[PDB]
């Protein structure tokens, strides 16, 4: 396995991490299962060409 | 904004990044909007731990 660098606004990161850690889900894992749905769906909720 | 370290199996990362880059969406962005839905939903689609 490998590591990647992700960069977001700190305020948003706070809410996200707070939510997943309360559910007992590791951040690394929540992003992992995200990578699964993007790979399978290839559409996203919002796939802005950004 | 800040940077975080994410770690997944390289084979999965390949599929995910391939999907988002074809849609023209930056990886940093796809993960960003993910952080939005986890923070708002506080549930995750599937929180499986394998």
């Amino acid at each position: 396995m490998g590591s990647i660098n992700l960069r977001i606004d700190d305020e948003l990161k706070a809410r996200s991490y707070a939510a997943l850690e309360k559910m007992g889900v590791t951040p690394s894992e929540a992003l992992r299962l995200m990578l699964e749905y993007i790979a399978d769906n290839e559409r996203l909720p919002f796939k802005q060409t950004l």
